């Protein structure tokens, strides 16, 4: 059920998502602007593992789109993001490390959720 | 709606419980295991900022008692409880230095979910 708070917490979302896409993180949150393009990347595996890809430029289309509810459910969809980079690639992987890097960033400033 | 895969991501998320609470990870995950107890520790603004408590003794309870129907629901818990951390206590705190040492424990084992 929608509460009043929801418009106002979607908005703290939305200020996190920019700054998740901004040049200040960009050295570690490149891989997750656009969708695993596993053909590409030789990573032929990947949706045989990862059934429920998510990534920025998902994130932000669903923002625009209204399709995120409450803060929760965009939250979980960022979480999404992190956790398929965790179950795909092995944990000393250069790009775990820059999904723990951005995910810190996410985790402290949704904490701080008005 | 109930999936069919739901009892055994649970019986995951159960396992993953059973770790965070094991001796092996007891050296920071000790804050965690109970509610805070705002009063007795001196932090009297707590439940002012905090306003939805969690530790991992509710979550083996809810757990226990099948509250939780799937494993989205275990992990915004156990991610909610974290959450509290880095909202009340400054990121420097000692505390936030285990939160972030048990919730990698977590999140990269619930990204094995089967
Ligand atoms: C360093 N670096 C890369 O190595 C890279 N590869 C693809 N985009 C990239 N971007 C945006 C980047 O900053
Ligand atoms: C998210 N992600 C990955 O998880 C990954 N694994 C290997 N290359 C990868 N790249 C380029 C990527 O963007
Ligand atoms: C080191 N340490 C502590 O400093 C502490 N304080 C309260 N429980 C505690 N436990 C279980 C612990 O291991
Ligand atoms: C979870 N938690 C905290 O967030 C905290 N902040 C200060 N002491 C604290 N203690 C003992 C604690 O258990």
């Amino acid at each position: 059920g929608s509460h009043m708070q929801d418009p106002e917490q979607l908005k703290h979302c939305n200020g996190i998502l920019k700054e998740l896409l901004s040049k200040k993180h960009a050295a570690y949150a490149w891989p997750f602007y656009k969708p695993v393009d596993a053909s590409a990347l030789g990573l032929h595996d990947y949706h045989d593992i990862i059934k429920h890809p998510m990534d920025l430029s998902t994130v932000k289309r669903k923002m625009e789109n209204r399709d995120y509810r409450d803060a929760q459910e965009f939250a979980a969809d960022v979480r999404l993001m992190f956790s398929n980079c965790y179950k795909y690639n092995p944990p000393d992987h250069d790009v775990v490390a820059m999904a723990r890097k951005l995910q810190d960033v996410f985790e402290f400033r949704y904490a701080k959720m008005p």
